[PDB]
This record gives structure tokens, C-alpha cells and sequence, in this order.
């Protein structure tokens, strides 16, 4: 599982 980017 990955987090996310901003």
C-alpha cells in the first residue's frame, strides 16, 4: 500500500 502525493 502507497501513500498518496500533494
Amino acid at each position: 500500500q502507497v501513500g498518496g502525493v500533494v
